[PDB]
DNA sequence: TTCGACCGGTCGA
DNA sequence: TTCGACCGGTCGA
């Protein structure tokens, strides 16, 4: 599809949306738009549910493009009574957490694995149960990972924490927040996963608006890529930007960057969790 | 003075500006406004030089209030041809570095101390001269501190690096960016200073727009305060928000949070550098 | 509640 | 230049 965009001040640009039809785009909008400003509905739920929806409708579309070029831009256009850009920041990040949990828990359940999005204080509780509370910040984990009959500090039903997910729509320099916490988690044998949509496009006039992300290429590794491939600051990285280049067959750290579509049943992320928690 | 503000949605609010007269506000405005969109002038220079100017004009005003309530709001209102909010982010951060250098170097020169703002590639060479380039990220220091006849890797004039400044207009969760780099620097006997304006006000309807910052009270120490007072993640923290509560006489880590006006000659910051470096 | 973390357009060397 | 770091309104538990 061709998406036409107006950035104001007489500036007009367009970007290609592969494996998205004009009809498919309308499906998503007609679903997403009434939820953006809907009373008593958190926008994190609204955006997350929309991302789950959009990815099922266009399972061959780049999930990151649907997030960045569709959900983001529509949200900015439609959001009312609050600043659209800063509202987006507050709601879309947790929305990715909502979408990860919503998407993966049904498949992980049969293996006894459970994801839980941690909000505000819940983050503290997950870290206490992990045993890293003394050495890690109160809110430095996004999605908790639990196992039946496994992990540490089991609950009433026998679910113990085996690790956590650091969720970031985009990296920038903000990925450095997670690295110390991640390394301590890894130092306990806990899983510390970086899940990302790898969203980065450069807007006009200077940019072509192609969402290429910030991880570059494996042959010429940037410091961001080397966070995983060189330093091994995370157990694994899962990107849902199809333009993200996956790690080579081998890396110096042993840790890899994986790339897949969001929608489906079993994928490299599920397989990875199943294999590690076996 | 009383400042009247328009948030655009028919929303009107007001905030008190202590030790700023209407006439003083207009002076600052007449100086800063033509610099906002001035060709061939970087806005980091425009804002920084205006902050130096504004603090000299109102030396008893809260420096953070002049940054947040005056320069920031004027800049957003006036900026043309680029997003006002995102341009502010890109330019104001470096502007604080520029303003630190401009304000302090004339005074620090008399003590053989020199500050230099590090932009782009400058950051790497400084880390090499510090001797920590291998163990810290490529761009994790903002303002390097040098001493004549002291420090590491002296230049042709015998100025060697004795430490660095991590500059943040505001903290949020972003203060965690600097902590790993800071701790290794401190482990080398290098000074690692966190300089901040501690800018945080909450806008209406919920907020009263009073710029109290994010460091709370010594009585009930938050994780942000404990970065310094408990973990000792920085040699010291200097805040130019007058509402910032300074540390008690003693802290568990030994590191303190200092609070002062920006303008002047000798202050707690210069005295600290003289005491630590000479 | 009170106060935390969420993210991207920008603009340089 | 190529791709990095800069910051604050938001809105929840």
């Amino acid at each position: 599809m061709r998406l036409d965009l107006d950035f104001g001040r007489g500036l007009v640009a367009h970007v290609m949306l592969d494996n998205v039809s004009e009809e498919q785009y309308q499906q998503i909008s007609d679903y997403f738009v009434p939820l953006v400003n809907k009373p008593k509905l958190k926008s994190r739920d609204a955006i997350g549910q929309a991302f789950v929806m959009a990815t099922e409708v266009c399972p061959d579309a780049n999930p990151s493009d649907l997030w960045h070029h569709v959900l983001y831009r529509i949200y900015i256009r439609e959001k009312i009574g609050t600043d659209p850009s800063q509202s987006w920041v507050r709601t879309s990040g947790e929305a990715f957490e909502v979408a990860l949990v919503e998407r993966y828990n049904p498949v992980l359940a049969r293996h006894g694995i459970r994801l839980t999005a941690l909000f505000k204080g819940q983050k503290g509780l997950a870290l206490t149960r992990m045993g890293v509370a003394d050495r890690v910040g109160s809110r430095k984990v996004d999605v908790m990972i639990e196992k039946q009959g496994g992990g540490r500090s089991p609950d009433a039903e026998g679910f113990g924490v085996v690790g956590g997910i650091h969720a970031k729509v985009s990296l920038a320099e903000r990925v450095s927040d997670d690295i110390p916490a991640s390394r301590i988690m890894m130092g306990e044998g806990l899983l510390s996963v970086l899940s990302t949509l790898d969203v980065k496009s450069f807007p006009p006039p200077h940019g072509d608006l192609v969402n290429r992300g910030e991880l570059g290429t494996p042959d010429r590794p940037s410091d961001k890529r080397n966070y995983i491939e060189g330093h091994g600051d995370f157990s694994a990285c899962f990107s849902y930007n199809l333009r993200t280049s996956p790690s080579n067959a081998t890396t110096p750290s042993g840790r890899h960057i994986y790339v897949s579509g969001f929608s489906g049943q079993d994928d490299e992320f599920t397989d990875y969790l199943v294999a590690q928690l076996a």
